RNA sequence: GCCGAUAUAGCUCAGUUGGUAGAGCAGCGCAUUCGUAAUGCGAAGGUCGUAGGUUCGACUCCUAUUAUCGGCACCA
């Protein structure tokens, strides 16, 4: 056949040629860093046979694919040894994933860290052995026939239930070892040396919290040394950065055994909250909306009407009275529409949007409490928008505007976008749900959003936009969201008044932009490492003197910040100057402001930043606006940056 | 909720070998009045998450429990 490689150059075979033997045919180099190759845009074994022309490539290390192929392969190194050591392991799932894979194993006997440890070390002496990968395509029978035989229960069930009983599924092996999954495989193990195992957890076979839980063994693994111990050195870093540390670390808020995933607000951790609630405010008043409050707890009822009760009263807390059980409320949506319906409303009164920066309360799973990201109780700033389905485009697209306005401010890069379509349970007809996923749908497109479907998720009255935001370890956080509801108003029997004198159900929009701030508060954490930007900064800045001397001069300089708007603080302690700004920087305080003698009847002030950066000593009126200024418009960076 | 692990002073961390819990920092006391990332000395401090149990003896072993860490499942 006619090969084409990557410089246009053609090379013509009078047989059937692999990606290897075209491979030495380029040079005993390329040949040697071979692992797999890219076939007409496919990607395959380097031993697999090419009949016809075809565009050509050849895998290396280099590739993001190489990567991939040699974690896939390592899981398959895990499986060989893991075998080697006990037997009666039976393999179920190992895929590559981020940074590595896993392999999820059915073994009857607890994996101590001691054997995890064990299977490292057999593992990295299999792959130092250097031996050959072996690929051989059978039929779906003897492919079957080979894992009954071995005695590999799951393999089987994937195969008599995932794969066409009419295939030749490729069979892979390792010495005496044999997996059988696709996508290509590594030549020799002589690219599977850097490697290491982490942690290990139960897993749920095929996902069902009804089967049966199996272990799932994680490693890491890479194409060089250097690579790997980067990646190790980029997780220990990562740790400094987890809310929960910083957080602590710098007095932000506590939580106790007595209320399991409910934040204490400590003074600092509330200035900030404080601070994103006049953020948000003053960025509903541009959008124009309404903002109420309504009760924590309401009559069961109104979760009853829209569904809510049955669907979830398990993650539901209530409460009870000689005459009624109450909910401690678990969104906003019923007590918004209550103040709907309060007078009468006619069309013109849409579309109408009321926001609340609610208490929710959910009983969440025991095991997924996490940090602020994940807690029993939060504070949703959310708001719904009560409107004509003629108004829905133009509404929509203004939550997508304020979504990325406000994020914006924040500065974050990543934020991936998922259109949750209709759920297996849900209500309202298919012809209902088509109207409101194509709607948001074109909203996303209208405004240039990428996006990737994400089917059956999507609230069981209605289709979702989920903007999330990613953590320290790259961990998938939803925060903003919205829902286009066309059920719900109805079974609360909200309603306006049309032109032609008739009553309409509102369609209504639900939607929220920071998520929860407990969870908003936990993203910003990380995303700042605790540098918090100073118009969030707990304690903005430090006068320190360095004598009694300076203190009466202190005094009044700071009284001089705080009547002017800004969070600051004196500190008089009889200390080196040294000991103070050491304290101050590591506390994160942006500005610290020095008073030698030198200052005191001189005027000036000794300005310094928290990045280290004497900004040199400066007018006491001018630091003021100069303050006043960064803060007012939020931004990222401080004086002189 | 499920699998595994962890839980020691205000914080970080020993004692994770059955024979009286021990450090640095913080706090307290005295001294030090100092020019941009930790001043010196001193006297003290927990009863080992909680409840049971085994044991001559338990922080160490066992059971139950609560929370947390790492995943799975869930996430209106
Ligand atoms: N348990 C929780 N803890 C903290 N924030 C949450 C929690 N559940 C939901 N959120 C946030 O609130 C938003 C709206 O939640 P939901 O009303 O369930 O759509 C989510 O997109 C998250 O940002
Ligand atoms: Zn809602």
């Amino acid at each position: 056949p006619v090969i084409t490689l990557p410089d246009g150059s053609q090379r013509h075979y009078d047989h059937a040629v692999s990606p290897m033997d075209v491979a030495l045919d380029i040079g005993p180099g390329l040949a040697k860093a071979c692992i797999a190759g890219r076939v007409n845009g496919e990607l395959v074994d380097a031993c697999d046979l090419i009949e016809n022309d075809a565009q050509l490539s050849i895998i290396t290390a280099k590739d993001e694919e190489g990567l991939e192929i040699i974690r896939h392969s390592c899981a398959h190194l895990l499986g060989h040894a893991i075998k080697q050591l006990w037997p009666h392991t039976k393999m179920a799932i190992g895929p590559v994933i981020d940074n590595g894979f896993y392999y999820d194993v059915d073994l009857d006997r607890t994996l101590t860290q001691e054997d995890v440890e064990a299977l490292e070390k057999r593992m990295h002496e299999l792959a130092e052995k250097n031996y050959d990968v072996i690929k051989k395509k059978v039929s779906w029978h003897e492919a079957r026939e080979t894992f009954a035989n071995r005695g590999e229960s799951y393999k089987v069930s994937i195969l008599d239930e995932n794969i066409a009983h009419d295939d030749k599924p490729g069979l892979y092996f390792h010495e005496e070892y044999v997996d059988m999954c696709r996508g290509p495989h590594v030549p020799n193990m002589r690219f599977c040396h850097h490697f290491k195992l982490m942690k290990t957890a139960g897993a749920y076979w095929r996902g069902d919290s009804n089967n049966k839980m199996l272990q799932r063994i994680y490693g890491t693994a890479w194409a060089d040394k250097k690579a790997l111990n980067a990646y190790l050195q980029r997780l220990e870093e990562a740790a400094k950065r987890d809310h929960r540390k910083i957080g602590k670390q710098l007095d932000l808020y506590h939580m106790q055994e007595e209320a399991p995933g409910m934040v204490f607000w400590h003074n600092d951790g509330w200035t900030i909250f404080r601070e994103l609630e006049v953020f948000v405010r003053s960025k509903l008043k541009e959008y124009q909306y309404q903002e109420v409050k309504g009760p924590f707890m309401m009559d069961r009822v109104l979760w009853e009407k829209t569904g809510h009760w049955d669907n979830y009263k398990d993650a539901m807390f209530t409460t009870s009275s000689e005459n009624r059980e109450y909910c401690i409320k678990p969104m906003n949506c019923p007590g918004h529409v209550q103040i709907f319906n309060q007078g009468l409303k006619s069309y013109r009164d849409l579309p109408l949007r009321m926001a609340e920066f609610g208490s929710c309360h959910r009983n969440e799973p025991s095991g997924s409490l996490h940090g602020l990201m994940r807690v029993r109780g939060f504070t949703q700033d959310d708001a719904h928008i009560f409107c004509t389905e003629e108004q829905i485009r133009d509404e929509v697209n203004g939550c997508i505007r304020l979504v990325y306005d406000m994020y914006s401010t924040f500065g974050f890069e990543k934020i991936v976008v998922k259109l949750s379509t209709r759920p297996e349970k849900r209500i309202g007809s298919d012809e209902m749900w088509d109207r409101a996923e194509a709607d948001l749908a074109v909203a996303l497109e209208e405004n240039n959003i990428p996006f990737e479907y994400q089917l059956g998720e999507g609230a069981f009255y209605g289709p979702k936009i989920e903007f999330t935001l990613y953590d320290c370890l790259d961990r998938a956080w939803q925060c903003g969201t919205v829902q286009l509801d066309f059920s719900l108003p109805s079974r609360l029997s909200a309603s306006y008044v049309g032109e032609d004198n008739e009553r309409k159900v509102p369609v209504m929009i639900h939607r929220a932009i920071l998520g929860s701030m407990e969870r908003f508060i936990g993203i910003l954490t990380e995303e700042f490492a605790g540098f918090f930007p100073t118009w969030l900064a707990p304690v903005q800045v430090v006068i320190m003197n360095i004598t009694d001397s300076q203190s009466e001069y202190v005094n009044e300089l700071t009284q001089k910040l705080s009547n002017a708007g800004i969070r600051v603080k004196a500190d008089l302690r009889n200390e080196k100057i040294g000991f103070k700004i050491r304290e101050h920087t590591l506390r994160r305080v942006p500005y610290m402001l020095v008073c030698g003698d030198k200052e005191v009847e001189s005027g000036k002030v000794a300005v310094r930043t928290r990045r280290g950066k004497d900004l040199g000593s400066m007018d006491v009126n001018e630091v003021i606006e100069k303050l006043q200024q960064e803060i007012r418009s939020r931004s990222l960076k401080q004086l002189e940056e």
